């Protein structure tokens, strides 16, 4: 039950980014899968795993806004939440970040197909890499060009880990570079796992 | 002006959503430089230590009480309630409303019936804040006879439809016949308020 003015700031965010309070929505993820983001990124900053916030796969905006607020709460002013998506149209995402006071330079937007964005983002490290999307594809494109730079410690959440096709994509890319770290459920349709350093 | 604690933060958002400015229904209409009022009423009270509740009289679907709670939550503040008065925008709406923000609790009190009625009996013993929403006389007349008496010195006396001929008579008899003279300060095109000394 939160008490301190960051817990009430992220406790509410939560509730509107989810249109909790106006029963739209900025993101239909639920609670359990915000909760998850939050989990993850506050376990990097507190841990100081390096690395901005990759988001791939997007909606409306909701669990990007999510996260810049989370890096605001804690005054964070050396990260990055990239919002990586085709395009929901671009000015729309930017307009609803606009709303809640978080569009600014720690927000960073990546408009194209993941085999043509991914490659070149200026990003050199990520703490958090979230994929939303049910796509074999878009999910391998994203883990063969972006997976290599997060950091140990990090995580990689599947949003969409249920749908065999994405299951897949995890598996095949996992196997393929010796991966093992764990699979952890979040709730009936996603995963996440937090990738361990190389041997010594 | 520019939030960056946690406690700012909060509320800058929870005047957004209580505004409905994320998704533009509304639990008030009556924007931003009057919610910013609001805030810095509540917040001088806490800060120059003016005893007493916040009590709002007349109410939409609850905005602006809703902030209020929001604003004590933020201090983590036990011993101050919000008294939300009105007619009945039905009371089981309202709370469903603060219920939304988890805000609704024993710090937030209710107060159903036509102001001539639930005023005097009302077991507030004290006033910080007194903010009056609506344009018609007796309404204002009725809150500032049975209420005003309970507003603590260094508390605030907020009245959001003054431009309205109406209000403002009411106010102006109330604080003649009273002999008060504390500076009326204007909040925006239509509210004002005044310190009490
Ligand atoms: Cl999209
Ligand atoms: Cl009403
Ligand atoms: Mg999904
Ligand atoms: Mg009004």
């Amino acid at each position: 039950s939160p008490s301190t003015g960051v817990e009430l700031y992220l406790d509410l965010l939560k509730r509107t980014v989810s249109n909790f309070i106006y029963q739209v929505a900025h993101t239909m993820i639920g609670m359990k899968r915000l909760n998850n983001l939050q989990h993850c990124v506050e376990s990097a900053l507190r841990d100081g795993v390096p690395g901005d916030v990759l988001e791939t796969g997007v909606w409306r905006g909701g669990a990007c806004i999510f996260a810049r607020g989370i890096l605001k709460a804690y005054d964070v002013r050396d990260r990055t939440v990239w919002v990586a998506d085709s395009f929901t149209s671009l000015a729309t995402v930017q307009r609803n970040f606009s709303r809640y006071g978080l569009l600014d330079d720690q927000v960073r937007f990546l408009p194209g197909w993941f085999k043509d964005t991914m490659p070149t983002a200026p990003f050199e490290r990520l703490a958090v890499l979230r994929m939303d999307g049910d796509s074999y594809g878009a999910t391998m494109d994203v883990l063969t060009h972006a997976y290599p730079r997060l950091s140990p410690g990090g995580f990689a959440i599947i949003d969409d880990y249920c749908i065999p096709a994405c299951r897949e994509a995890v598996h095949e890319y996992r196997d393929r570079h010796g991966i093992s770290d764990e699979i952890v459920e979040i709730d009936r349709q996603g995963v996440y796992w937090r990738r361990s350093a190389c041997n010594i």
